[PDB]
């Protein structure tokens, strides 16, 4: 049952109600990513799920800038079915198609012969944003109080996370890529407080995860899904924009649960159909809440694009933030 959530839209109708996803099986794989298993040392498990895990590792000779490099490694469980092994390959093709960006968890290499499949990816020291925000809750709170009366976590960090996710999603959307599970649990934080969007599905157990709900064959992240996804099974980049607003609510609640205290049941769905939206989280500014509400337009075409969101949020960031971000993004693309 493992497969990546992400899809690439091959073609879409003018209205946008019909589309075709690229079938990764159609694409050939070039082995530009192949890396000798002997150049990899594996360490401790970083996350473990129903059909695979992600492990910390060190790669020797994988990078020219960093001949000794800390990495993460994705791999299936021992029982894993052939179909899912193919899903790992598909993931390799999709990443190759996207190419690099500062704010996604990037592919670095792969071991696909003479052993189990390994996907070598960037290591994100701080883990996922939910856990990071929970652990730094009281530090943010303390900063807020000091600011009120006059190394941690600040409002500038929260706006930086907001911006970097918008930039990573603008990149995916620019590639006709739809994430379909955008949420704080799928945003990792690297050293330097660089946020990196991913699909951490391999390392979760979907059946026991209360962020997902059964429908039919699968488990869906209903509280992050746009109404046309919930009701009509449609997922486009504009659906992701809805998810992005839900993610912002998680960020500015410092890792709160969306629709807190509401269970996904018939009354939940009826409230959504009636136009219910979440209230402002405690630590959102009014501008930030305005951004969320725009993302939650019932009409997909009225939602802002990720380019427009990146532009809006840049207006909330000090001019020098943008200049550091652009330098770090440059440094990243020049690496190796």
């Amino acid at each position: 049952r493992y497969e990546i959530r992400w899809r690439v839209i091959e073609s879409i109708s003018p209205d946008g109600h019909e589309y075709i996803y690229v079938d990764p099986m159609q694409l050939p794989y070039d082995s530009r990513w192949e890396f000798p298993r002997d150049g990899l040392v594996l360490g401790r498990v970083l996350g473990s799920g129903a059909f695979g895990k992600v492990v910390e590792g060190t790669a020797y000779g994988l990078s020219r800038s960093q001949p000794v490099m800390k990495v993460a490694v994705k791999m299936l469980k021992p029982t894993a079915r052939s179909s899912e092994k193919q899903a790992l390959m598909s993931e390799l093709k999709i990443m190759t198609h996207l190419g690099p960006h500062l704010n996604i968890v990037n592919l670095l290499g792969a071991c696909t012969k003479s052993g189990p499949i390994y996907i070598i990816i960037e290591y994100c020291f701080y883990g996922d944003l939910v856990n990071y925000l929970h652990k730094n809750r009281d530090s943010f709170l303390s900063h807020k109080k000091k600011s009120m009366l006059d190394e941690g976590l600040t409002l500038l960090d929260l706006l930086s996370f907001t911006y970097q996710v918008a930039r990573g999603m603008e990149f995916l959307a620019s590639k006709n890529c739809v994430h379909r599970d955008l949420a704080a649990r799928n945003v990792l934080l690297a050293q330097g407080k660089i946020v990196k969007i991913c699909d951490f599905g391999l390392a979760r157990d979907i059946m026991h995860d209360s962020n997902y709900v059964s429908k039919g064959s699968t488990f869906l992240p209903v509280k992050w899904m746009a109404p046309e996804s919930i009701f009509d099974n449609l997922y486009t980049t504009l659906s992701d924009v809805w998810s992005y607003g839900i993610l912002l609510w998680e960020i500015f609640s410092l890792g709160g649960t969306p629709y807190p205290g509401m269970m996904v049941d018939s009354t939940f769905y009826n409230k959504i159909k009636s136009g219910y939206r979440m209230a402002k989280p405690d630590h959102a500014t009014s501008e930030v809440y305005e951004i969320m509400v725009k993302c939650w337009n019932s009409e997909p075409e009225k939602r802002p694009s990720f380019y427009h969101l990146s532009e809006i949020v840049e207006n909330l960031l000090p001019g020098q933030y943008k200049k550091s971000y652009e330098k770090i993004h440059l440094d990243f693309l020049k690496s190796d």
